[PDB]
């Protein structure tokens, strides 16, 4: 899956509410969801994976706030908003939501990270600004962990290609691919140390 590197393994036990979406697939589906997200929303992983996150919206959701998310995704920018969402039971909650693109080493947007902080009320003022700093710091910790997981998945994918080329006696291909593997390994090791 698009989530096999996680991300799932790298991501889902982080005790934060988040999803990862893949904007390079139809309708930017959720490809990973944290265990905590499923408990918040009360949906199962199988109900959520492969669907767009908009299912959380309902009758009182501010459509102009939703458009600010829409525009940030289209523009590939971060955004922080607060909007009304509903659990599977129809329980209303306020979702203080932070989106940010996750880039690969070339700077291209590979995934979106979305971090939720649920509450009973629309927060403002110092309470809001603090909650925003929590979810931004959480998003940064997910971004680095997910980037490391994506380098590990790239290393596994190139080792498969190297073995295929070795089986086929494709030695110019082996040479090319082993140089790429050496750069991926260096990148992986560098980022591993930073977050160690
Ligand atoms: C990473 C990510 C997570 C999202 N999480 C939520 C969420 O928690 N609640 C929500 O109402 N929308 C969420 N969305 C927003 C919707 O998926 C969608 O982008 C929004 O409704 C605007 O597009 P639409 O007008 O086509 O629905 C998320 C989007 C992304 C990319
Ligand atoms: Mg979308």
């Amino acid at each position: 899956g698009p989530g096999s590197g996680f991300l799932a393994a790298a991501l889902e036990r982080i005790e934060k509410n988040f999803v990862i979406t893949d904007p390079r697939l139809p309708d930017n589906p959720i490809i990973f969801a944290s265990d905590s997200f499923l408990q918040l929303t009360e949906y199962s992983r199988e109900e959520i994976l492969g669907r767009n996150a908009r299912f959380l919206q309902g009758p009182e959701t501010d459509r102009a706030t939703v458009r600010k998310i829409r525009d940030a995704i289209d523009n590939q920018t971060e955004v922080t908003v607060q909007l009304i969402n509903y659990t599977k039971s129809g329980k209303k909650f306020w979702n203080l939501f932070h989106l940010q693109p996750m880039r690969d080493q070339k700077g291209d947007v590979q995934y979106f990270i979305g971090v939720q902080l649920d509450g009973t009320e629309h927060v403002r003022d110092a309470a809001e600004r603090e909650a925003v700093m929590l979810i931004k710091k959480t998003a940064e910790e997910i971004d680095l962990a997910a980037k490391l997981a994506a380098l590990k998945a790239a290393i596994e994918a190139i080792i498969k290609r190297i073995e295929e080329a070795e089986k086929n006696g494709d030695e110019d291909k082996v040479k090319e691919l082993r140089e790429k593997l050496d750069k991926l390994r260096k990148a992986y090791d560098r980022l591993e140390l930073i977050i160690r």
